[PDB]
Formats: structure tokens, sequence, C-alpha cells
């Protein structure tokens, strides 16, 4: 309990850097990158017992995952990858690893001041996405 209290809430994207390059590294195609890159999602995080739910809602896609920390799950990403995901808490940071077709990408979410900072990494390419409370 209270594992993720400082994450819970509704959050709105306010800045993005290097996201197109992250998506290219993942293998996202041109049209999806362009429409996805335009999106201004809200991220809605909630907890009920051991189950964490993260929703991403935008004009591009509305997605939802629910999970228990450390317990793998199957996820269809907004770009239609079929991945195996595990999310853990590492020193206060939510670490989300996605595996597919022999590839891996990690998305970290952390609280920094009044922001929720999301770092997306695929090999040598990192993208930073900043969210504030809605
Ligand atoms: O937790 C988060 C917070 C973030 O802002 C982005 C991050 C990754 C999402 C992208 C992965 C690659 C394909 C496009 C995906 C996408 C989904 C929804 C809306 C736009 C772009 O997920
Ligand atoms: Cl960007």
């Amino acid at each position: 309990s209270h594992m993720c209290d400082a994450f819970v809430g509704t959050w709105k994207l306010v800045s993005s850097e290097n996201f197109d390059d992250y998506m290219k590294e993942v293998g996202v195609g041109f049209a999806t990158r362009k429409v996805a890159g335009m999106a201004k999602p809200n991220m809605i995080i909630s907890v009920n017992g051991d189950v964490i739910t993260i929703k991403s809602e935008s004009t591009f896609k509305n997605t939802e995952i629910s999970f228990i920390l450390g317990q793998e799950f199957d996820e269809v990403t907004a770009d239609d990858r079929k991945v195996k995901s595990t999310i853990t808490l590492d020193g206060g940071v939510l670490v989300h690893v996605q595996k597919w077709d022999g590839k891996s990408t990690t998305i970290k979410r952390k609280r920094e001041d009044d922001k929720l900072v999301v770092e997306c990494v695929m090999k040598g390419v990192t993208s930073t996405r900043v969210y504030e409370r809605a």
C-alpha cells in the first residue's frame, strides 16, 4: 500500500524531446510516428490494492494497462506491437520493460518536483516526456 501514491492522478503532456527518434529506433512507421508525435496525451494512474492501472488518452489512441509490480503481462502497444512487459519499482522509479522479437525498450516514470517525467529508451536513443497535473 501507498507504493505509488505520488504517481496517482491525471497528468497532461507538456513537453517532449527526441520522441520521433525514439519511435524510429523502436521501428514505428512514418504515418504512425507523425500522428503519434502530434498527440498530447493525458496519463491517468490509479491504484487499487496491488493492481496499478495506467491509461493514456489522446486523439491518437486510448490505451490502458493494469498490472502487479514484478509480474509479467502481455501488452498491445499503441503502435500495435505485441510485447511482454514487466513493471517494477526501483528506488522510487517505475521501470517498464517491453520485450518483443528479440528487442527491448525501457520506459521510466518518476516524480521530479511537481512533474512526472517519462524517459523512453531504445538502445542509445532516449526521449524525455514531461507531464504536469491536469
Ligand atoms: O508512458 C508513456 C508516456 C509517454 O508520453 C509516451 C510513452 C510511449 C508511447 C509511445 C511508444 C511508441 C509508439 C507510440 C507510443 C504513443 C502512445 C500514445 C500516445 C503517443 C505515443 O508512454
Ligand atoms: Cl519530440
